[PDB]
């Protein structure tokens, strides 16, 4: 906390003079290596070519992201100056950047290796600012910005809750490190960074969850793999460059577990496992700690600096999650329910946190504001505590749920018991095995979806046989609305189908 | 009813209202709101006949797609005519999307011409020649019902419209003899529905084919009553939104709208107490339920005795005579399928209408999956019900299922009444994805409150139902009315409630 450095740069550079030898950076297949006391030159070489530009604190730099070592080497050019580094994705069509642009304001541009061609229009577009291609240990080169503070902004992200436009989400040094030193502070093993080993990213560093985990390893001294991915296989890519951790969203979980069954392999490197973003689905979680694996759920938004809620591998967790868990609350993070919509925490006659409402998270990770828009920023962010949209309820076991607790499914009045439903397309022939989970629905609450493994024996034909058994029956929702042929059923080990890992595995 | 209906009549858009021009050449077939634009049918035909020779001179040809760029005036109508006449398919493009947008129509059909309405006066698509269009010879007046006449956007996907698509509900209802929905010659029309929407276009055209007087494009204003009650209008039609705005336009203005006899609405949930508003006021209404991919409405539910509660309730119609309906029960199943056994009584709906599209534009995989032997996926998820009539909804509990708890909405509305500063309060069901419903509370205000005052009775009431036992009965959302819709026993419409407060 208090003994530690107070900006990301500095953090970054007491670990370079710790282990000055060690890999900082370098792309999936190897490329683009920069070791601690690489990138501490490097960045030393890049922010003065930026304050040579005229780039000076308070001054926005747009970076053109390849996800890759450039990419973090900019953002810490930028950092050394003070600068605002703005973050753009390469692929993005010129349109999108020049709009970044017009809201951001920015005073040059750093291009990495891999958005290069993309950028080469940039430049013609961009005429105005010097924007610089990005290619590739005294006290002097490890001072930092001695008057850059833990409150001073390093970088924007743009999301984008309006269907078409992106806000610029303001974020402060502390953003990153405010959450690993609560962790460290409290003892908590829940997410954990050791010295030197290896961790990968597939999300991209114009991402919340990229660019902070990315930066909170920096902050330990690992050796943060990025940018060059030559496959989609996650399991080729963690397994060739002995990845140790890794942040996941739960599409990638679900497919690295897919890639795992396919081949009966596991990742035995593999430590740790992050995962948010989306909804959990237990059953891919589950498959990942019986391999060997520590899990973390990390709840969290770009409006909150990343993680605001965690939920960690321990006893139980498994069902939580199946039953729509998204963790508990980190020390010093003070999560409030608001049950009723426009009523903030901090409104006199509130009252305190409900157990049912709008979650509203006051963090010290929390974002700045969005860049330029005061009247969408006064209504987020109030006091301290952004609103961060979501329904959750909070249980008496102090977790939150991001849906409600009855064994038996409503459609339209009617209640449908899911063990029947099965029973009756269990009696068909062809069918090894069936399990029918709910599917949301607007007018009529919840609809039947049924999936379906079938023996050996295309099976297309078995969905028409399995619709038609279901057709001779009395009651018109009791029939399943969707009806999926799957490989497997997830199940607990008790053997009982996960009918929520079940709906997400069947809507993908 | 099974049957081709109206045989003797000609099988394209075109000829009908030539056939038109015949009948009444110097009767006022189209023009803005503002009466500049305006074309008699004699001029129509011919402007459409004049305006077909400058297509050819680009070689414009059979088949041959022609992109509209509509101002939603009478210069657009006369262009998809023009076009109906060398039998070229106009492509609706909206003349105020973005120049990205229509390059994409362009992509996406790409067209031999095409032909730029003055109301939006602006390269993009050099390539392509463009016309400017800008406002009886007996034998100056072989398309038929199959050839595509049209092509409309989901907006994207491209729906191939046929010219049947155009009568033949009409043919029906002529038919049958039903009244549900009628043209009378020479009756004013209004559409602030665009030519680029399904809506607009099928209106405007069936009210020329019946020889309408139609007024279309170069709003004068933004009220909606001003345009009705300015020019007289007879029979519009509408979307639920406008249905309100026209509701409430007319409350606030002590206001009928005199000469209007006849309303059409769908394209979203309707709202029972705007219509019942509407025809209290003398006004015949039919909700009209179609897509594109229908060729417009296939199921009416039309003005009638009960027909307020089954609006209430969620109906959206009946079909037509000869329109063939089928819920499947199951996704992937449709009508064609093997053993399908008949239809549900619930279930998603497939349409065979005579109306129903040609399939989207250069897209068969998409195509051979909503279309199939004629039947038509419309996605939509109903019931049938006892009545024959197709609801939106299952037959309400009466309770709001918050997360597995039951909530009395007379509890909550009594609690609501209990707080100083409320008239009446009535609580709605806001559907929720994860919770299944949440409360939503609409309160009318005993007294007028500064745009800063109403808030602290939102925060009363709010304080009043956290200090009650129940987390999930709570009002997950607070909004101040100047009215709470009734029956005519005094119950509070909900879903009429649960529309307007939303809004």
């Amino acid at each position: 906390m208090p003994q530690l450095p107070s900006t990301v740069l500095d953090r970054v550079f007491e670990q370079a003079r710790q282990q000055p030898e060690a890999i900082a950076l370098r792309r999936c297949d190897g490329t683009s290596a920069l070791r601690y006391r690489e990138l501490v030159a490097e960045v030393g070489g890049l922010a003065a070519d930026l304050r040579a530009q005229s780039v000076s604190r308070g001054s926005r730099v747009l970076v053109i992201s390849d996800n890759g070592p450039e990419t973090y080497l900019s953002v810490l050019a930028c950092a050394k100056l003070g600068a605002i580094a703005v973050m753009a994705d390469g692929n993005l069509p010129i349109a999108a950047i020049e709009r970044f642009c017009q809201i951001t304001d920015p005073a040059a541009a750093l291009v990495a290796p891999g958005s290069k061609m993309a950028s080469s229009a940039v430049p013609e577009a961009l005429h105005s600012i010097p924007v610089i291609a990005v290619d590739i240990l005294d006290a002097a080169s490890l001072a930092g910005n001695a008057d850059q503070g833990s409150e001073d902004p390093l970088a924007m992200i743009f999301t984008s809750g309006t269907t078409g436009e992106p806000k610029a989400v303001l974020l402060a040094n502390r953003t990153f490190f405010a959450v690993p030193d609560i962790l460290q502070k409290e003892g908590l093993n829940w997410v954990t960074w050791v010295v030197g080993e290896t961790t990968y990213s597939p999300l991209p560093a114009t991402h919340i969850g990229g660019l902070w985990w990315i930066l909170t390893c920096l902050m330990h001294g690992g050796l943060c793999v990025t940018g060059g991915e030559n496959t989609t296989s996650l399991l080729e890519i963690l397994t060739t460059n002995a990845v140790a951790t890794t942040c996941l969203v739960p599409t990638l979980l679900s497919k690295l577990v897919s890639e795992l069954k396919s081949a009966n392999a596991t990742v035995p490197s593999l430590r740790l496992v992050g995962y948010g973003g989306s909804r959990a689905i237990a059953a891919d979680v589950r498959f990942i700690e019986a391999t060997g694996v520590r899990t973390a759920q990390v709840y969290g938004l770009s409006e909150t600096g990343c993680t605001a809620l965690c939920l960690p591998t321990d006893d139980g967790s498994i069902v939580k999650i199946e039953a729509g868990a998204v963790g508990r609350p980190y020390p010093g993070v003070d999560v409030y329910l608001a049950a009723t919509d426009g009523i903030g925490p901090t409104a006199p006659g509130a009252g305190p946190s409900a157990s049912f409402g709008t979650l509203w998270i006051k963090s010290p990770a929390n974002m700045l504001g969005y860049w330029n828009n005061p009247e969408r920023t006064a209504e987020v962010l109030i006091d301290g505590w952004v609103n961060t949209g979501d329904l959750l309820e909070r249980r008496e076991d102090g977790f939150f749920y991001i849906k409600g607790r009855s064994e038996m499914i409503i459609c339209g009045g009617v209640n449908i018991a899911p063990d029947e439903v099965d029973r009756i397309a269990e009696g068909v022939s062809g069918v090894r095995e069936a399990a029918c989970y709910e599917i949301p629905d607007e007018e009529f609450g919840a609809l039947v979806g049924l999936a379906v493994v079938a023996s050996a024996e295309a099976a297309r034909a078995l969905k028409h046989t399995i619709a038609a058994r279901f057709r001779r029956e009395s009651e018109p929702m009791a029939r399943p609305s969707t009806i999926v042929i799957v490989t497997d059923i997830p199940r607990t080990q008790s053997g009982k189908v996960m009918r929520a890992s079940l709906a997400a595995a069947a809507t993908a």
